[PDB]
């Protein structure tokens, strides 16, 4: 299988719904209205089999502040492979597409991973963040300790001290 | 299907081949008569470029990049318009309208609102298409906290997509290097 990249604005309404339902079912309900909102706005890597969406990952644009610079970041959201199609390395095909988008448009990729998926990201060259994570909330920088240990980055055109602070920009729901 | 002549084509930054990317950058930089910095170029990257081609050259460009604008404590998902330019030999023919057809389509299909900071020259063009001028004070959520951006007051326009915005309220953009708006 090979993923196809489609911008959110190019999704017909039937396709957009098929994605939301497949991703929601793949997370077994652990995917909220704001998790879905966070998957919108960027490029969706999609894998189909006979007219049905069997795999999805989205890369959206945001800023991550590292050593005072607001790095242009491709943030990965909604990675999911339909349950009956798992164990077939379809996720590797989704990540090939999302990583291609990073190399062509961003300074680094980033994402917040489940304890499970960590081996997968690390095997592809993603780096686990060791420094304290924070978010630039409307009141100012606030640490995000519940997200520590879950963030991974994919440097594109920068070497990174992964034990320095990393502060994402603000949004509703999970900020990472 | 007709030839598609002068219809703007949408291409993500990651899909621009090297020659096209350089053509866009020199064209947009030259369209602005020296008021387009390296940082302003960086701001045009990461999203969808609306491109109009003529004889293999880019004669108009507008990019829609994604960011958040904070309104009443809500981080709205915004398509922000950067690098709007029509090459000078092609101006006066409404090609910017063709760019905006594409930009507005991206807003309706992917964001809660479009926004941009307009030149005094271009304000009427946007207002004519239904973009609303932002009358409230503007600010940016800088690393030290909110800070007003008075130099950007009276320049911002928005295109709400099925959300109602009180355009007299404070509007606070997220942080980046260079001009935040
Ligand atoms: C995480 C996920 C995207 C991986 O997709 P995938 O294509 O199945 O991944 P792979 O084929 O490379 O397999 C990954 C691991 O999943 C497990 N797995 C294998 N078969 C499985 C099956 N039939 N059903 C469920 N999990 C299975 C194994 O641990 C496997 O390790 P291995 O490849 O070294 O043997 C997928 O399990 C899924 O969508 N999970 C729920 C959503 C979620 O957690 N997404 C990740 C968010 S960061
Ligand atoms: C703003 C811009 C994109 C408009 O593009 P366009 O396709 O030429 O727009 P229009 O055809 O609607 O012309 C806009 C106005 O420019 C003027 N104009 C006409 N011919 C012109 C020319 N040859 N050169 C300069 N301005 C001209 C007229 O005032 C016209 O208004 P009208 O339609 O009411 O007569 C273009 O002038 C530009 O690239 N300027 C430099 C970059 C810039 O400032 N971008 C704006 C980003 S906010
Ligand atoms: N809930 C659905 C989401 O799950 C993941 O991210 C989320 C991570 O899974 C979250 O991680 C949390 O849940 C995981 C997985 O159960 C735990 O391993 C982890 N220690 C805990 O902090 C982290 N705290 C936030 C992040 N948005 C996907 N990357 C995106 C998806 O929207
Ligand atoms: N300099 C190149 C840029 O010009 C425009 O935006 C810029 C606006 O033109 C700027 O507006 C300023 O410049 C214009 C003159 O062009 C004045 O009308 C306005 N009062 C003044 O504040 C505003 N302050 C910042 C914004 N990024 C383009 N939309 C984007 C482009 O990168
Ligand atoms: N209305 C326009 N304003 C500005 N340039 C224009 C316009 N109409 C035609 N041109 C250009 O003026 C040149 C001559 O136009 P044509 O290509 O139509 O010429 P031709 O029919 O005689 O072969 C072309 O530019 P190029 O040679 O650098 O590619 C063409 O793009």
């Amino acid at each position: 299988h090979t993923a196809r990249l489609v911008h959110t604005a190019d999704l017909d309404s039937e396709t957009r719904q098929d994605i939301r339902q497949m991703v929601t079912g793949a997370f077994a309900g652990d995917f909220t209205e704001t998790d879905w909102e966070h998957t919108l706005g960027g490029m969706h890597a999609l894998i189909w089999h006979h007219g049905a969406i069997i795999a999805h990952a989205a890369v959206i644009q945001r800023r991550l502040i590292y050593r005072g610079n607001a790095l242009r970041c491709g943030y990965v959201e909604g990675v999911a492979v339909r349950a009956d199609w798992r164990g077939q390395r379809l996720v590797s095909a989704l990540l090939d597409a999302v990583e291609q988008v990073m190399r062509g448009a961003y300074q680094l990729g980033a994402l917040s991973s489940s304890a499970r998926a960590r081996r997968l990201y690390a095997s592809r060259g993603w780096l686990p963040w060791h420094g304290p994570t924070s978010v630039l909330a409307p009141t100012g920088p606030v640490r995000t300790p519940d997200d520590d240990g879950t963030v991974f980055v994919l440097p594109i055109d920068i070497s990174l001290d992964t034990s320095a602070e990393l502060m994402c920009d603000w949004r509703a729901g999970d900020v990472w």
